């Protein structure tokens, strides 16, 4: 089971997205743990994860995240895909991200 973690300021939006994200994981028996943080434990809880993701909120700290964690994928949620709520497509994002980090 892979960790998808998110780190965002928005604390109510990104809980929300994650929860759909889990939904749809169910539903298509993806092996996924999928968490929300704030930013503030990016680097502590990052480093457990096999994904980052980061709220649009905070893609202004891509740089300084990617620097905190240089063994990791990190990037930054499509905005429509966040504020529609999305749960399947940033779900696919993330994996993709995971498998083209994996070669």
């Amino acid at each position: 089971k892979k960790h998808i973690y998110l780190f965002s300021s928005a604390g109510m939006s990104t809980s929300l997205l994650v929860s759909k994200m889990r939904a749809q994981a169910e539903k298509y028996e993806v092996p996924v743990i999928i968490e929300a943080f704030p930013e503030t434990l990016a680097g502590e809880k990052g480093q457990n994860a096999d994904v980052v993701l980061l709220g649009p909120q905070i893609a202004y700290m891509l740089p300084e995240i990617q620097r905190l964690l240089p063994n990791k994928p990190v990037e930054v949620i499509d905005s429509l895909l966040y504020g529609k709520v999305d749960g399947l497509g940033v779900l696919k994002a993330a994996v993709a991200a995971i498998k083209k980090a994996a070669a």
